[PDB]
């Protein structure tokens, strides 16, 4: 399918919950839902591979991956994994991520386009799962 394009949110579901379980205190998970009002997620994707660029107001970030082939990126509380993405269907990828160092929760992702034009990405610690939905600038 074609993922690439540039996404602007419209919800954002249970970050709080996640940012609570990586350990973060409460002002700052605050700050950074607030902060995850303001996301966008610029992707293009040419066949197995995807450039992503995911930016708040403040800060911005490059995932560059090709499906299939471990890549190293962040956790969403900042500490350095290895990652490896697979599809799940023709719409939906998921990405495993293991630490570099160290121990934690179990973390990963999930990228999706629906049939009614929205990307859906999901992040996982253990448990509990946040979930943000896209809609194309
Ligand atoms: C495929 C998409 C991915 C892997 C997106 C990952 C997104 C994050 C790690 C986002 C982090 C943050 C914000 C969106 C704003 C609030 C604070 C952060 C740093 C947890």
């Amino acid at each position: 399918p074609n993922f690439s394009g540039n996404w602007k949110i419209i919800r954002s579901e249970n970050f709080e919950e996640l940012l609570k379980v990586l350990g973060v205190n409460v002002m700052l998970r605050k700050i950074a839902v607030a902060a995850a009002s303001k996301q966008a997620v610029e992707i293009k994707q040419e066949g197995d591979t995807f450039y992503i660029k995911v930016s708040t107001t403040v800060y911005t970030t490059e995932i560059n991956f090709k499906v299939g082939e471990e890549f190293e990126e962040q956790t969403v509380d900042g500490r350095p994994c290895k990652s490896l993405v697979k599809w799940e269907s023709e719409n939906k990828m998921v990405c495993e991520q293991k630490l570099l160092k160290g121990e934690g929760p179990k973390t990963s992702w999930t990228k999706e386009l629906t049939n009614d034009g929205e990307l859906i990405e999901t992040m996982t610690a253990d448990d509990v799962v946040c979930t943000q939905v896209f809609v194309r600038e």
